């Protein structure tokens, strides 16, 4: 509807400017509506960002769910790679939303709780996979699985973000997936 | 001087409130001076934070330098643990400055460049140690050492921060050092 035009306008404008440099008038103009009509679809520009981020986060979540139900016929290293690649490709395809969404964590309770809920879910799933690998004898019982899963997921969040943002320092985007896979596989399977 | 009283006041107030909830008048009062006298020592409350953070960052840097020149007579795992412990104990003893300092990265060019410079230095040193371990045959040649060092240092920054802040999710502070050491040692020495 007009809602999709507002969202697409916001995502396009976030390529160039921070959210503080975008006005409600800018979003309405880009969507072909008046300022009061905008407020019928969203209560604020922050709510537009929250919706964009919610869509990106659930896109990753659903893709990870799909992988879980369709295990790829390949070795263990490639199975972890395909999982991390979900986050690499989903957030990497929406870099401006990812950037603005992490910035809004500091100021928005709703954004911070969205990130935290989905991080908790992904950590719990990671820990359950580690636990399953230990039970079948494929991985050694080293660190508590949930603590290991927490640090590896936090590593991914920080490292992918730095790569996408081109921060200094960062791992080049063309190298970050293999870097993370190496650290995940050695720390999960290494004695 | 009066400068130390301003700094100590700011660090005490940051335990309770964010920097946006602290006024120049608050710092001057706590230091026993007037507002115009404050501006003789610092141009802004942001400059007070920058100085606090610069002191914490150089405290860690100097401690790491000291360790480098006095290698401990212990095994490799404990040597890495003693190095990571520098960051665990230095920033962990100044949690309010660490919290406010990371928040200011978004808004202050000087704060962002302070963090980046010292992260680059620590990554380079980590990579040189990895390279030395590979040359003496103690570590396998897997990932490029500088890429591995980048991701492990970014992991530490994010994971220690979450632990200190009590974020959800996070590794409990009493467990985070052993968690990070495990990931560093397995990813550096694991084939
Ligand atoms: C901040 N940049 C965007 C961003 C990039 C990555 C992440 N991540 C943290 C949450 C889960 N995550 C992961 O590393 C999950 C790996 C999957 C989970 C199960 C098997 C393999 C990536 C979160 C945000
Ligand atoms: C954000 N929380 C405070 C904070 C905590 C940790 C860090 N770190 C990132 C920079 C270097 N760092 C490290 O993990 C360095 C490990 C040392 C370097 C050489 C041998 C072992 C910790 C940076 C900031």
């Amino acid at each position: 509807d007009r809602e999709l035009a507002i969202l697409a306008t916001a995502e396009n404008l976030l390529e160039d400017r921070p959210l503080a440099d975008i006005s409600v008038d800018d979003l309405a103009k880009g969507a072909g509506i008046s300022r009061p009509t905008f407020y019928f679809y969203f209560p604020s520009k922050e709510a537009v960002l929250l919706t964009l981020l919610d869509r990106v986060v659930n896109q990753a979540d659903m893709a990870l769910q799909t992988l879980a139900e369709n295990p790829a016929d390949t070795d263990r290293e490639n199975m972890w790679r395909t999982g991390i690649n979900v986050f690499f490709e989903t957030f990497g395809s929406h870099k401006a939303v990812t950037r603005a969404g992490q910035a809004a964590r500091a100021t928005s309770v709703e954004v911070a709780e969205l990130w935290s809920t989905f991080m908790q879910k992904w950590i719990a799933y990671t820990a359950a996979v580690i636990d399953a690998e230990r039970d079948r004898g494929a991985a050694p019982r080293t660190l508590p699985a949930h603590e290991l899963a927490t640090a590896l997921n936090l590593m991914n969040e920080r490292t992918l973000f730095a790569s996408f943002a081109g921060e200094q320092p960062s791992v080049p985007e063309a190298r970050v997936l293999d870097t993370l896979v190496h650290i995940w596989v050695t720390s999960i399977y290494g004695e």
